[PDB]
């Protein structure tokens, strides 16, 4: 019932190149603070947000996409002509129409016979890229898919702290759209293949996904403002994965202290380690990049399994969780076999 | 001799469909009332909606409904037509180009409306006027593998912010006469709403069958059609050329994997994105007329709703018996072009 025949081919990320550190941002929202008698430093000392990438100017998520994209590419070590499907799985997006994925395709020279489309699902998207990238590969559709991902927060940081060093800004607003200032800049793409095409690549299994969508105003995301209720989409996050882990048991048959690393997508350092607590999971399998790139959205997880096979962390037969939530609230756990 | 499937879908079918006509009719004949002194400063003459494009109305909704809004109307009318609860409905899939939000997905606050369970699997797909059939396809393969029983794919589109705004710019008096023929498409577009419920054919024996079928791309071209929420910029020239030239790519691999031949096909529902563009498409592959419904001249070019909104009126209609077979075809910007088949 799991996929048999569906392996990772190549794997990449892209760091942005300008660091926005939280003391920054807190030495421009400082008079702010006082006026509503804040104290606390809610970036770093709360959220454990210490700094985030921004791209250059005019960098749009096509182009970051494109750049992981042709990464993942060189570590597939495949050409372009090879991908039969590309699917961009970004929150960001250059327009409405077309789809971002078509221009990240056309920056790349995907054939004619490639199928191209957008996911969209918050910070679930990527994995559910991988889903349907994977159903497509075991019937025999395509050889190989890219799934790419490339996120912009330059525009919410700009406006929200325009918005929030105006002297006449208000406090619900302010603890509101304070998540926002977690957002981080980066990309990712991962090339998926037909087993057979790649002997000793790691193997996707699937997973599981489970809804809570009666929760879908806890986070609202425009590319100018995000608004968000952080306490209790904690709670009912939690509350969420604990079913699709019951469903995981089930299904992908797992037990936490078989697992190798979990890797998750984080919200914020006191989330993370709420979610850690939930499972039992072993802290010290869960890598983390939150503190130094913030929240990436949905590239957030495969940049950070780029980032442990780049290490050399991950060896061959180690059992990989993908774990998420994402606002809807939908949660999704996924195996990866190295 | 032993043929295989061509990895069309087995066992799915199209337990229930429907489509929401937006309420309010806004005629090209007042459009061209607010536009006639800028037609008049840049010497235009004709009827461009009307006698060029085709266009003689299209509908809008209140200023106050989201694409999720449109969306649920769909969606509620589509599950009275499969005689399901949402309980069954195990996938959720919002297509539409217009959206609520950057996040979450359109399809969490459709699927938070209706009251979906928990195990109900929800995204959006986006892929300009193509979209609904990509979701078809995502629905299909899941529901072929038996994965989930019934899916629902949604789609409503808003087009009233587009309106506004473009005709605001079209009525200054500094508008060039570059940036009025760049924004001219816009004014064919409609809003309106489908949804269809998918089902495992096993659940739904007499229901209608959903092959899949074929995608064929050019994305060298994806600047010939920008939208955003309140501009949509459109090189309907090179529309025209460069989606018939892919359109003829596609149909090759139709006769390929779906053994197409035009006059074996009962009905076509063509995504349009204008009168002249339809003739010229039906022209060049010789499809019979009479069997392409278009709603465009009233309803406008509604995006990826259009083909579903077109199959759902061609069932209310009568006009779909037992056996018929039901091209899907399309152009979205992209570009791209998909054509799949469902026999009725």
């Amino acid at each position: 019932m799991l996929f048999q025949n569906v392996s990772i081919a190549g794997l990449a990320h892209i760091d942005a190149p300008h660091t926005l550190t939280s003391k920054e941002i807190n030495e421009r929202l400082q008079p702010t603070y006082d006026r509503l008698g804040i104290k606390t430093d809610v970036l770093g000392d709360v959220a454990g947000i210490h700094a985030r990438r921004l791209w250059d100017q005019d960098v749009q998520a096509s182009d970051a996409a494109t750049q992981a994209a042709r990464k993942a590419l060189i570590d597939a070590n495949i050409g372009i002509e090879k991908i039969g499907l590309l699917i961009n799985t970004s929150v960001s997006r250059d327009y409405l129409e077309p789809s971002t994925a078509s221009i990240v395709s056309g920056n790349l020279g995907v054939s004619d016979h490639c199928m191209t489309f957008d996911v969209a699902n918050a910070a679930l998207a990527f994995i559910n890229g991988m889903d349907i990238a994977a159903r497509m590969l075991e019937r025999g559709e395509i050889d190989y898919a890219l799934v790419v991902d490339g996120e912009t927060a330059n525009l919410v940081y700009e406006k929200t702290l325009e918005r929030m060093t105006s002297p006449d800004v208000t406090e619900e607003e302010f603890r509101n759209e304070l998540a926002a200032l977690t957002l981080g800049c980066g990309a990712a793409a991962m090339v998926m293949a037909r087993s057979e095409l790649v002997p000793d690549a790691p193997r996707y299994k699937g997973g599981v996904t489970r809804s809570a969508t009666e929760w879908n105003k806890l986070c609202r995301g425009n590319l100018d403002r995000m608004v968000t209720d952080t306490r209790l989409l904690l709670i009912e996050g939690i509350k969420l994965a604990q079913k699709t882990f019951v469903a995981a048991k089930q299904v992908l048959g797992w037990a936490v202290e078989e697992l190798d690393q979990f890797v998750i997508h984080q919200v914020s350092r006191p989330h993370t380690a709420a979610f850690v607590k939930s499972f039992g999971i072993d802290p010290a399998k869960v890598m983390t990049i939150f503190g130094e790139h913030g929240n990436i959205g949905p590239a957030s997880v495969p940049i950070v399994l780029s980032k442990l096979k780049e290490l050399g962390r991950l060896k061959k037969g180690d059992r990989i969780a993908l774990l998420g939530i994402g606002s809807g609230l939908n949660c999704s756990m996924a195996e990866v076999v190295w």
